[PDB]
C-alpha cells in the first residue's frame, strides 16, 4: 500500500484562513469531494484518489485545524467545521458534486447534502456517523466473538468524554493518533504513514480538534445539537433517491457487517462493497477496491443530469 503523498499543494482562503486541499484530475471533470474525519487528513485518501483522477476532478480538503490547514483559535465544534467547509466549497465555485466521506467527514458531508440535495449527484460512504441513542448501540454487534472488542470501544470513548480524563488521553498522551488510528487499521501502519498522520499535531495544544470530536458524537441525547442534526440527515438519507455506494469491512467499527447488510435495503439506490477485513479506517486496509469501485460507479451518476 502506498505511503507517499505526491499531490500538488493547493491552498485557498476560507473565512480569512488558509485551507489546504488536493486538487487533481481534469479541471473540466465532475468534481468528487473527499472528506476525511478524526484524526486524519487528505492523506487518508492518497491511495484512493489515483483510481478516480483519470476520469474525474478529485478535491480533498484538510479540515480546519487539521492536516496542512490553518489553526485558528477555535474550540473546533462540529459547527465550526460546518462553517469552514461550507465556505471552502463555495470558494472553489463548486456547483454539483459527488461526495466520498468517512467518520466526521460523513457527518459534514451528509449535513451538506441534506441542506443542498440538488447539488449532490452521489454519495460514497464508509464507517459513517449515525445517531447513537444508547452506549450499547455504539459499536453494537451480535457477533459473539466481537463483544469484548465492542465493550472496549465503549470504555475508550466513554473515557474520551469523561471530564479531564479525556483531555489527558487525547491532548497530553495523543491517544487518538498513537492508539485509536492504528488501532482501527487491521494491517500494521508503517513509521512513514504514522509520521504523516502525526505531523499536524506535534504540539499538544494543537490537538484540540481531536478531543472535541469524540465529545461531539451523538450519544444518548448529547450533545443535543448534534443528535438533532444527525437524526435529520439520516432521515434525509433513508428517503433520498441519490445514488449511494457503501463500503464496509469485517468486523468494522461503527458499522458492523450485519448493519451494512441492512443498509443495503434501508438506503435507496445503494450498492454495497465488502472490502474484506476492516475496522474503522478502511481506506488503509483496501484503498484499491475502494478507489476502483468508486470509479466504476461514477459514470452512471451523470444520468438525468447535464452540464450544458
Ligand atoms: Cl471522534
Amino acid at each position: 500500500i502506498g505511503t507517499g503523498f505526491p499531490f500538488d499543494p493547493h491552498y485557498v482562503e476560507v473565512l480569512g484562513e488558509r485551507m489546504h486541499y488536493v486538487d487533481v484530475g481534469p479541471r473540466d471533470g465532475t468534481p468528487v469531494l473527499f472528506l476525511h474525519g478524526n484524526p486524519t487528513s487528505s492523506y487518508l485518501w492518497r491511495n484512493i484518489i489515483p483510481h478516480v483522477a483519470p476520469s474525474h476532478r478529485c478535491i480533498a480538503p484538510d479540515l480546519i485545524g487539521m492536516g496542512k490547514s490553518d489553526k485558528p483559535d477555535l474550540d473546533y465544534f462540529f459547527d465550526d467545521h460546518v462553517r469552514y467547509l461550507d465556505a471552502f466549497i463555495e470558494a472553489l465555485g463548486l456547483e454539483e458534486v459527488v461526495l466520498v466521506i468517512h467518520d466526521w467527514g460523513s457527518a459534514l458531508g451528509f449535513h451538506w447534502a441534506k441542506r443542498n440535495p440538488e447539488r449532490v449527484k452521489g454519495i460514497a460512504c464508509m464507517e459513517f456517523i449515525r445517531p447513537i441513542p444508547t452506549w450499547d448501540e455504539f459499536h453494537h454487534t451480535e457477533v459473539a466473538e466481537e463483544q469484548d472488542h465492542a465493550e472496549a470501544a465503549r470504555e475508550t470513548f466513554q473515557a474520551f468524554r469523561t471530564a479531564d480524563v479525556g483531555r489527558e488521553l487525547i491532548i497530553d498522551q495523543n491517544a487518538f493518533i498513537e492508539r485509536v488510528l492504528p488501532g482501527g487499521v487491521v494491517r500494521p501502519l508503517t513509521e512513514v504513514e504514522m509520521d504523516h498522520y502525526r505531523e499536524p499535531f506535534l504540539k499538544p495544544v494543537d490537538r484540540e480538534p481531536l478531543w472535541r470530536f469524540p465529545n461531539e458524537l451523538p450519544i444518548a441525547g448529547e450533545p443535543a445539537n448534534i443528535v438533532a442534526l444527525v437524526e435529520a440527515y439520516m432521515n434525509w438519507l433513508h428517503q433520498s433517491p441519490v445514488p449511494k455506494l457503501l463500503f464496509w469491512g469485517t468486523p468494522g467499527a461503527l458499522i458492523p457487517p450485519a448493519e451494512a447488510a441492512r443498509l443495503a435495503e434501508s438506503l435507496p439506490n445503494c450498492k454495497t462493497v465488502d472490502i474484506g477485513p476492516g475496522l474503522h479506517y478502511l481506506q488503509e486496509d483496501n484503498p484499491d477496491l475502494i478507489g476502483s469501485e468508486i470509479a466504476r460507479w461514477l459514470p452512471a451518476l451523470e444520468h438525468h443530469h447535464h452540464h450544458h
